[PDB]
């Protein structure tokens, strides 16, 4: 199944991790800087669904409440792993998230998103759809 991460650093670096992680798993990516750029990927994957997650990139908490209030529009379950250097943000915004029936994992270093990543990208469902007919 889908999955979609919430980045609330502005710093490229930090980003540049999750890209890599993200493509070694062979998964393509879009990073959004606006609300259409979030629609705009369901606009897609209407006509076409290919393997990409998608990673929203914030500067503030009312701007990733912004993309969440639109993902709990489409009512679909997916995970949302989200990235903050405060706990007293991260696993507070975790909160509206989760009680909006979206699963969401915090991660607080790149090592840890990693992990963790690795980890769900095997669960949720792999680029690998194991389950063959032929």
């Amino acid at each position: 199944m889908n999955i979609v991460i919430v980045v609330f650093s502005t710093d490229e670096e930090t980003l540049r991790k999750f890209k890599d992680i993200i493509k070694k798993n062979g998964f393509k990516v879009r990073t959004v800087r606006s609300p259409q750029e979030l629609k705009d990927s369901i606009e897609e994957l209407v006509k076409k669904y290919n393997a990409t997650i998608v990673v929203v990139v914030v500067d503030d908490k009312e701007w990733a409440e912004k993309a969440i209030r639109f993902v709990k529009s489409l009512g679909a379950q997916v995970l949302i792993i989200i990235y903050d250097q405060d706990q007293n943000r991260l696993e507070e915004f975790s909160r509206e998230v989760r009680r909006r029936g979206f699963e969401v994992r915090t991660v607080t270093s790149p090592d840890d998103f990693k992990k963790s990543l690795e980890r769900l990208i095997r669960e949720v469902g792999s680029l690998e759809h194991h389950h063959h007919h032929h």
